[PDB]
């Protein structure tokens, strides 16, 4: 991750650039919308998120976005989660819970956060990139996501909460049933955002 990247994540934050291609809404909650672009050739999706979470100190949200020990402790969908230093960077191992029948999914990736000073504004930016390691091979039963990348940008909304922007894409290793998206959309996330807020107030 360079300088380049971190600032790039901030842009759409300032301005949602969706005009480009066939984006589409999907959901709006707690002051947050989720757009998605479907790559017609691969069937893969590309998500984009904006919104405002009042009651979330831009500073907390970020801390909490890096705190595994705690995250592990409150995020109902986290089966396993841990960090290790590899060379000079921090590699994350995360195992996500999928409804049985579906295999859970697990990620190995390089994560990194930097708090930017653009215009005397503290913009907490974090980047994620899948990566690999000899000693941490794929697991049986669990589907290893080898293509995955995400960036999240946080900032004060001026009031009590925060204004944010997020990019996400990963290749899940299998077909994601539209009912799962519907759940995700209609219940999953809403509640997640909820449980999370609760999680900031109780930090
Ligand atoms: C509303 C429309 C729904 C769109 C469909 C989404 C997912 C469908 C695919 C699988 C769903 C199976 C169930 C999983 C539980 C979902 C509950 C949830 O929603 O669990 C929050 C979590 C965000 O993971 P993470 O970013 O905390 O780190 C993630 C690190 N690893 C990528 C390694 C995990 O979901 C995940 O991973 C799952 C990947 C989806 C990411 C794209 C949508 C973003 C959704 C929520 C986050 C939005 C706002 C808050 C985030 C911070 C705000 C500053």
């Amino acid at each position: 991750f360079s300088e380049e990247q971190f600032w790039e994540a901030c842009a759409e934050l300032q301005q949602p650039a969706l005009a480009g291609a066939d984006w589409q809404l999907l959901v709006e909650t707690s002051g947050i919308s989720i757009y998605r672009l479907l790559d017609k050739k691969t069937g893969l999706y590309e998500y984009k998120v904006f919104g405002v979470l009042e009651d979330c100190s831009p500073t907390l949200l970020a801390d909490i976005y890096m705190d595994s020990d705690y995250r592990k402790q409150w995020d109902q969908y986290v089966k396993e989660l841990y960090e290790q230093e590899c060379n000079g960077e921090t590699v994350v191992y995360w195992e996500v819970k999928y409804p049985f029948p579906m295999s859970n999914r697990d990620y190995v990736y390089l994560r990194q956060r930097r708090d930017l000073d653009m215009e005397g504004r503290k913009i907490h930016v974090i980047l994620a990139r899948s990566t690999s390691m000899p000693q941490l091979g794929e697991r049986s039963g669990v589907i290893r996501v080898k293509q995955y990348k995400q960036s999240l940008a946080i900032e004060s909304d001026g009031k009590k909460g925060s204004k944010v922007f997020m990019y996400y894409f990963d290749n899940p290793g299998g077909q994601i049933p539209s009912w799962l998206i519907n759940w995700a959309a209609k219940n999953g996330v809403p509640n997640f955002l909820k449980d999370m807020a609760r999680a900031c107030q109780n930090y």
